[PDB]
């Protein structure tokens, strides 16, 4: 259910493969020069009560063609079902000095579909 | 300097590995019945102007003892200096029901540090 | 076009008026939580806004404590009002219940919610 | 407990009068340039167990003198006593175009004491 091609809203593609010991790996695409290395943990045996599957992943955002200095962690779960759905809230980290330390992270949300 | 192992204020500890090209691998600790598997991702290649270095890591709750059916994610960055220490915003959520999404996710922070 | 009665997408009712003085009052009824009937809400707003097409910076708290029940709780939403047509206020959200010191790591949930003048 | 004088580490300081009714009433300072208006609820009758007590309050960032088209939110507790602080969560959203709102909101986190 979760292996596979998922698309936000804003024209951004991720490919993950979701392994049986629990890890999560693959692409996210923001063009070479916007694809970054995905990682992550989920819930390899959730419930069967109609509950979501919980997971995480991080992109760090450097590649070999550019660096933001900051890092996005999405955390969320997985919808099966109807069309299959995974809701997150991500917080965005980016390198500051001490003094710009307190403006330094970005909170949002995203939902990615099969489609 | 990302290296090595660290805590938290409330006891935890989490052993990590910072990789050449921007891994992150370890465990997060609270005995083995409290060890589970993170991963995640860091800016392998940081300002020069005293920033810190954004990073971000993902634990979800299994392990081959116990499962919480949830996840945390750690966003935040590494601050080398005087003392070295990680400071995160974090999000957990939980496996809920659909009806039930809208109290999924708990969010706070951490400061971690190598003493 | 603050002022007025707006609902979110789990159908509870915000009926808010949008003062001169950057001030925001009104009532808040849950369709979800530990809650039944009105709730007092009070915030600020921008009351001079950027003419970029920037949107209207806003938030509000409500603490959950009536005359009929105390959540122990109270939650604030911080978010932009966007105007036009479809008029909208899109929300990230804080709910934090008192704790004591032990247990204040799961004192804070955190969601975004959505407001249109027409209920879903 | 609540009512009087409060700081944070960062300077900034806010002067509020809880009333007995849960309305939060009162200013927050960083000068009259930088003096605004605040406004919040807390739980007037919190429970008796050692919980501390539940609050929030906002300012929007525009008094006579400058506009930042932002408004501020934190989400907290009052715990009294001797060492009697204000631990928050918040959250501080930007006007924005729509093409921009994935980057409007801040979060972060605030402690204030009476010294």
């Amino acid at each position: 259910g979760i292996t596979g091609t998922w698309y936000n809203q804003l024209g951004s593609t991720f490919i993950v493969t979701a392994g049986a010991d629990g890890a999560l790996t693959g692409t996210y695409e923001s063009n070479a020069e916007s694809r970054y290395v995905l990682t992550g943990r989920y819930d390899s045996a959730p419930a069967t009560d109609g509950s979501g599957t919980a997971l995480g992943w991080t992109v760090a955002w450097k590649n070999n063609y550019r660096n933001a200095h900051s890092a996005t962690t999405w955390s969320g779960q997985y919808v099966g079902g109807a069309e299959a759905r995974i809701n997150t809230q991500w917080l965005l980290t980016s390198g500051t000095t001490e003094a710009n330390a307190w403006k330094s992270t970005l909170v949002g949300h995203d939902t990615f579909t099969k489609v």
